[PDB]
């Protein structure tokens, strides 16, 4: 049904099962996402306990088909067009002068929920880095995702670089390569250059005393 | 290669990881098909001990392509056209008045083997029902299971209801809804409305020592008209 999908409020579950540096987590978040205004809203729970890592570095793995696009651009969405089967999304993440991220996920509808499973494995992190000494603050700039096609693996390749703010007043960058392939075997919309343009909130839930993050998203395309 | 595969006696490995109301259990079984006359000899082997549930009500879990499509209704065999790569089967099972399975499978050729892999989780069992109580009859029924297209997904859908032998005399029903679907890319035979016809017999090893099941199955497709030209 591809954009069919997602003409309304959709559930959302996310597990990410977690190794950096040797600490290993699991993190497990729902929802619901809502494209037809390019938002979500999410809670995040560390099941395994405190997280090793700064929320923020993980806010990027953490389901770009609840992107707008809007009318004229509708048919540059890769995103919905692989649903219901879904996609699977490769990224390694460059923190500038620190660490690296590998992470591979499949994007997909189980049922009406649409679930993103995830591995990540971080390497080579800075014991008094700003990630492992958490030094990152609890909040989320906006980006511009870039976005082309790869023709010969019937895809996408995404890149960006994420700007987290440090408590200094310095900022942490984080270069983002990206990859996306269906899952499935029907056909898919390989757009023209054009990107998302992103706007995040992170908060809290008083009432919760286990490690997490409350998120609140929203993604429109442009570009075009 | 598809129907191809099937033309002579192929040796079968299946695999079951189960988990009814907390009760872990493993599976394995092997023997071989022969989907020319559609019959399966198999033996399984409970590697964890006693099962916690009885060995009729694994039974529909635990390789449709060795069914016997006759030859007008070889346009018809689903099963058969997925492979080698195989396909993807999984159902929900609700025995009535009681508990349910749901099971996930992946049936395909590892080397010259046709390999069932299956997930098995059962919830909502009474302790005292026919399954987690043993109260059915070391013994297997005849059903009709009715196949249909599912164009949508490029594989099929079936339904029919297992009527399982309860020790005093009733019958225990389990109503099984499935899904297959191709793990390839490729084209599958999609058939008409038709069903697979089955019968079974249940027996033991005396030899064997462990908690185990000796099966032996003849399954023949039926419900669409004889044509001369496999129309």
């Amino acid at each position: 049904k591809g954009e069919e999908l997602f003409t309304g409020v959709v559930p959302i579950l996310i597990e990410l099962d977690g190794d950096v540096n040797g600490h290993k987590f699991f993190v497990r978040g729902e929802g619901e996402g809502d494209a037809t205004i390019g938002k979500l809203s999410l809670k995040f729970i560390a099941t395994t306990g405190k997280l090793p890592v700064p929320w923020p570095t993980l806010v990027t793995t953490l389901v770009q088909a609840f992107s707008r696009y809007p009318d004229h651009m509708k048919r540059h969405d890769f995103f919905k067009s692989a649903m219901p089967e879904g996609y699977v999304q490769e990224r390694t993440i460059y923190f500038k002068d620190d660490g690296t991220y590998k992470t591979r996920a499949e994007v997909k509808f189980e049922g009406d929920t649409l679930v993103n499973r995830i591995e990540l494995k971080g390497i080579d992190f800075k014991e008094d880095g700003n990630i492992l000494g958490h030094k990152l603050e609890y909040n989320f700039n906006s980006h511009k995702v870039y976005i082309t096609a790869d023709k010969q693996n019937n895809g996408i390749k995404a890149n960006f670089t994420i700007r987290h703010n440090v408590e200094d007043g310095s900022v942490q960058l984080a270069d983002h390569y990206q990859q996306n392939t269906p899952i499935g075997c029907g056909p898919v919309d390989l757009p023209d250059d054009h990107y998302l343009s992103t706007q995040t909130i992170l908060s809290k839930d008083l009432n919760e005393k286990r490690d997490h993050m409350v998120l609140l998203e929203y993604v429109t395309a442009a570009g075009i």
